[PDB]
């Protein structure tokens, strides 16, 4: 019934949260050099018009950060993951979140909390960009083209933003083509080992930590109301140095959704829902931060604000 | 029937016309000062992806060319202007255009050519710009959010860019707030405004002379397949100085559309098009260089892939 501006907490009127031109007033970061800019971007206690700044200027100039065919990879030794959502939890998320729209089956589908074992496995640090998908499509001939992409048309002054929308199935192209490109173990991380790398072994509630801080990552709260430079909210970094899990885009994982086993609370969707779609997780710029929970479940419907992006794993 | 894509010209694979980063390789823009920028941003000698990497520098910058509350404009005398086409011509047009899908009754309705007298006017040299929109959006809390600003959100690395698509009446309120704010008579040109503007006197086919020149604007033959900074299309410019008629976006002005009067060949659409819509002149990124001839009148229908921005003039 919502518009996508109600849908994302928005008057009919205009709203801006960003300045009308990104460097007014940071041309000092003409002369910084890319170190420099890279240092500034990822710099927490830096405000979040100059990382944006900064992030701006890299895509314009080519992100060093962003190696196609060496991307940043966080290494993730083998555990016993704790994943998922004890039942007896369930009321505080519901508090934390009915104010966006969140029921309780939403939240029940998380349930229980249970071990997964993982073998040591790597994860990308940032999201795949634009720049990056771009490459795979020249390479490959596919004509998977992103939604965000007017036309099709790659968006040249956002190269270094993640890629959306995709679907889960042209994100497992990208992971086989730069496997094979490689020769290195690509692909989608399970939901688990993504869980996992965004909550620790300390189960954090996001990223972060146990509190919502809008401030984090690139969430409609108080994001700038599009996708940002991968990276540029550092203090939303996960324990593993994993950076935009909470935010920016959801992700694909490599599972299609399953109840998860041994939750005695009754799902009547699951005689619709059981296999019918690839999980997403980690939320976006134009949703709520109860999906930046490192437990929310997500990926069930195909709209234009749910901007749905990948990150690749790489078994070691 | 045909997708966006198909109606481009454009493949289902990718096709990209930008380099992957738009400034790689031209790094020495980040020490050249705005002044600079501009210079090599409308300096026909100058590579386009030169100029289109100096264009988007100015938009993270803030585009000095561009002054919201004095925009650059161009005057222009009083004059007997011929305004159409000579029914005789229009075989040649056909020859010349049919490739691409037009069709006889398109370009009839550009009959008879007449004569229009105009009082001195000016008009603006640049069309209006995403920068510019979003400061009449924050002042008169118009909902009448541009269609390409994803989600009702300002492009900011499109600062310089022009603004698409709107209604007309939203131009219209664009204009008189502008009129409002600085006590000039700001309004949209009339039809034989913008074509005499773009054709001068000598009744060129297009703001450049009589033969299509795909790199003197912004259209889909071989365009980057987004708008471009304004103004860096400076081979197109026409002889009373105004930058990006042809191309970039399609422009209304202030007429509905009616037949031109003395035309004795039968219209049978204008039965339901006599005064259904804006016009709309010079055509754009997404559409072929039909479009960009100085006669050519569009505007009937709405879709994606027409990109309808607007530009002002006024009464001297
Ligand atoms: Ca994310
Ligand atoms: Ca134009």
């Amino acid at each position: 019934r919502l518009t996508d501006r109600e849908a994302m907490g928005l008057p009919e009127t205009f709203v801006a949260r960003t300045p009308v031109a990104l460097l007014a007033g940071h041309e000092d970061l003409l002369g910084a050099g890319a170190p420099c800019l890279v240092e500034i971007a990822e710099d927490p206690a830096q405000p979040f018009a100059r990382r944006h700044a900064a992030g701006a200027l890299l895509g314009l100039l080519g992100d060093p950060r962003i190696r196609p065919f060496e991307p940043a990879m966080r290494r993730i030794e083998a555990a016993r993951a704790r994943i998922g959502l004890d039942p007896a939890a369930l009321g505080r998320v519901l508090a934390e979140w009915e104010r966006v729209g969140v029921i309780e089956p939403w939240i029940a589908k998380e349930c229980p909390a249970h071990t997964v074992e993982l073998a040591a496995y790597a994860l990308m640090r940032y999201p795949v960009s634009n720049l990056e998908y771009r490459l795979f499509l020249e390479d490959t001939g596919s004509t998977e083209l992103p939604s965000s992409w007017a036309f099709g048309v790659y968006p040249a002054e956002r190269s270094n933003h993640p890629v959306w929308s995709v679907s889960a199935e042209a994100a497992d192209h990208y992971a086989r083509w730069l496997a094979q490109k490689t020769g290195r173990a690509f692909r989608l991380p399970s939901e688990a080992e993504w869980e996992y790398a965004a909550a620790g072994g300390a189960a954090r509630e996001y990223p972060w930590g146990d509190a919502f801080d809008p401030a984090a990552a690139n969430t409609v709260e108080a994001g700038p109301l599009s996708t940002t430079p991968v990276g540029i909210f550092p203090a939303g970094r996960s324990v593993f140095g994993i950076d935009d899990m909470g935010g920016n885009v959801e992700e694909y994982v490599a599972d299609d959704y399953r109840a998860y086993p041994g939750g005695n609370a009754i799902d009547d969707d699951l005689a619709v829902t059981q296999g019918a779609y690839r999980v997403a997780r980690g939320g976006s710029f134009t949703r709520f931060g109860d999906l930046a929970r490192c437990a929310r479940r997500h990926g069930r419907y195909q709209r234009d604000i749910y901007a749905m992006g990948f990150r690749l794993a790489e078994t070691l």
